[PDB]
């Protein structure tokens, strides 16, 4: 019966699919004793910190990365194929209860959560509000286009014979 720290912008998305942004030190009690995470997919191009790796390792938390540009470039490109890899460790049970993260969990995250929530055939307006309520106050509208321009067809595939979908609450 003691505090437990949840990260910052930590959110449930469907089943055992969680979203958060970089968990810290206070956060892994949350991560462990009360989600308890099989794996954590991350989508920095940099190199994971040692502190959390040592912790995925003293709780055998597997550490799946898909490595996503922040910028990189002008503002920017985010390409359909790693979401589709995303998408195959995301929806594999194999794989959860599972953290999907980025530095701050609102646009590396939200546009993968954004094509899970396609894949759900949610209306674009409820994706674009809950991407919005994410990633306020620096919501970018590239990120919609990149949600509304994804074509999952390749997903939907994998998804059926693997009997993946549909998403269960």
């Amino acid at each position: 019966n003691k505090e437990v720290i949840p990260p910052e912008n930590f959110s449930h998305v469907v089943g055992e699919i969680y979203r958060s942004s970089f968990p810290r030190q206070e956060n892994f009690s949350f991560l462990h004793e009360r989600l308890k995470l099989k794996s954590i997919l991350v989508l920095i191009p940099e190199e994971y910190p040692q502190e959390n790796l040592n912790f995925l390792k003293l709780t055998g938390i597997k550490l799946y990365q898909v490595g996503m540009s922040g910028n990189k470039e002008p503002f920017v490109n985010i390409p359909s194929h790693l979401l589709t890899k995303a998408l195959e460790i995301v929806l594999n049970p194999a794989n959860q209860p599972i953290l999907i993260h980025s530095n701050r969990g609102k646009h590396r995250t939200g546009c993968l959560i954004g094509c899970i929530r396609k894949l759900q055939n949610w209306s674009l307006t409820m994706i674009f509000d809950e991407y919005r309520r994410f990633a306020f106050p620096k919501a970018r509208a590239l990120d919609q286009q990149f949600i509304e321009m994804y074509d999952d067809d390749e997903i939907k595939r994998i998804a059926s014979k693997n009997n993946w979908l549909p998403l269960q609450w």
